[PDB]
């Protein structure tokens, strides 16, 4: 009941009681090394996606030694995901699709090379192969429910490129749009372009992998929560163009945070509307009824989501986790760190 | 009933009907590049472990383009494993623990660096960390039953080193024993040595990973089939010294081929006897009632086992697979290849 639900279509009943697998797909983008399309600082951006999944899987990052909660009590999104993993004993297994630095936990290697130069239109040359790798991997994972998140610094830009390239209406932000517009041009994207032509131009390698995993579960009549926001709407668009029919089973949902579902300029629901009547679910954290400033002002400043935090919280709450156990886990971890 | 069973202890009843996960742990050993302790030829030995798991997971190897069945009809062990995977729809996911060349299928990366120089006593420096990585990975895999095989060229030597080092009585073969005897000496293995001191001296990186995975399943009261022969007996010895108590649950078995269970000089049952009353199971292939020579003479020449072929066949037959469907799968694949 701490869950928002747009076009629910029964989906919450399907995920109740199901044993889940949580997986985060990570990648890096060459563009982000010289064009500030990501908020992640240049001196940590190479380490950041692997540090996220290390924290979720092991409980702390192993190369980045920066605290996961800052001095004001503001948690990184991976900290929220880790809270749900610990509180609800969520099995988790993470996939690399080209992060600059590889995790030091066990991880599934799907592609060692990073996503390329978006502005040159040279994101990928293998999106179709990445999709089939994601599909065959998905066939070999055994769970009642797939929760799949992402951690790609700069993935809001590639998700804009893909939503535009497939024809959708999706509109700092001025620089994001120059990068993709130039990329779609320099790779000659027309309207007879395939979804793989568009991914190869301006996508990120996470998107075809996640699409592959989602379709393989939805084909076997198993629910999928795409745990993210804008980046996940681009994956949904990819799915529709690959296997439109399985979208209609109403087994693929989008899980995000309340902070994303009401973003002034974001309009996640505007995007999903153009794609289809897909369930969209947000989790309520009640961070404002909290002691520390960073947690209390969490809804302000940056739109806060990542590493499947929103979507795994949706699953956790729907399965009887008191929502404020998340807040108190973070608070207890804050005071253990001392900063 | 095409299953041999020594000290069955009820184990076959536990695995009937269980949904399995099959996983192969691969590694390479620096020793094998300059000392002929492996039968695998020097010009394919770097490619061979990854080619095995590619074949099991995808249905063909992707860098080694040599046929998986030779011109006389003799199948590689990975071909038998792939037969069971296809016929019984076995979910499979493979782990790298230092193979020279990495698989081109998705795979779990646990350690990129190969096992070191056995004869120098420098196999590993991280066996305890590899074990915990295997244990934490195992906690995050969801199946009713674990079938875990191996593919390590030269692993018969490291398994001799470990069985000797832990004090067991385990005795071409003359050169294997010089390599390990020198390794145990040059690393000063005494009788106050830990199991991790011995693995760090003359083990292979597959052994602590597999031990970690086995114990994590057996602790949650789930059966494990250690799918191999002599190499797997060394893993059982490692397990006993790490967590002797979970051995007694009678949830960890050894699955191998009939060709291994009756090897003149091997004596698998002699080894397992010194370790404990562990179930040992062999699968019957009836390759002698076959047309092609290589399949008909399969019991002759080389002791034939690898890539969990024996153990996954045990699981498959016990769950109602007609044993000669394996033979006919290989025969049909032989004639498709034409060689």
């Amino acid at each position: 009941m701490s869950i928002i639900a747009i076009n629910e279509n029964g989906f919450l009943d399907k995920i109740k009681g199901r044993n889940p697998l949580f997986t985060c797909v990570i990648s890096s983008i060459e563009t982000t090394l010289s064009i500030p399309i990501s908020g992640v600082h240049r001196d940590v951006i190479k380490y950041t996606p692997s540090a996220d999944v290390e924290l979720v899987f092991y409980g702390k990052s192993l190369t980045l030694k920066t605290p996961p909660i800052d001095a004001t009590g503001s948690p990184t999104p991976a900290t929220i995901t880790r809270a749900c993993v610990e509180l609800k004993n969520i099995k988790n297994l993470h996939i690399d699709a080209g992060a600059f630095v590889k995790p030091k936990i066990p991880f599934i290697e799907i592609d060692e090379k990073p996503t390329g130069r978006i502005e040159e239109g040279k994101a990928m040359n293998n999106s179709k192969e990445l999709y089939m790798k994601g599909y065959l991997l998905g066939k070999n994972l055994d769970a009642e429910l797939l929760i799949v998140g992402e951690s790609v610094p700069g993935g809001t830009t590639t998700a804009l490129g893909v939503l535009l390239g497939l024809g959708y209406d999706a509109e700092p932000h001025e620089l994001k749009i120059k990068v993709v517009r130039e990329g779609l041009k320099k790779a000659g994207i027309n309207e007879k372009s395939s979804v793989f032509d568009v991914l190869n131009a301006v996508g990120d390698k996470m998107m075809p992998v996640v699409a592959g995993l989602a379709i393989s579960f939805a084909e076997r009549n198993k629910p999928v929560i795409l745990a993210g926001g804008t980046q996940m709407s681009a994956v949904l668009a990819v799915i529709k163009e690959i296997n439109k029919k399985v979208l209609d089973k109403n087994l693929i949902a989008i899980g995000t945070t309340e902070f994303v579902l009401n973003d002034k300029k974001g309009d996640l629901k505007g995007i999903v509307e153009q794609i289809g009547n897909v369930p969209v679910l947000a989790s309520k954290f009640y961070f404002e009824k909290a002691k520390i400033e960073g947690l209390k002002n969490y809804c302000k400043g940056s739109v806060k989501e990542g590493v499947g935090a929103g979507g795994i919280a949706v699953y956790s709450i729907v399965n009887d986790l008191e929502p404020t156990k998340i807040r108190e886990f973070i608070e207890n971890k804050f005071y253990e760190w001392y900063k």
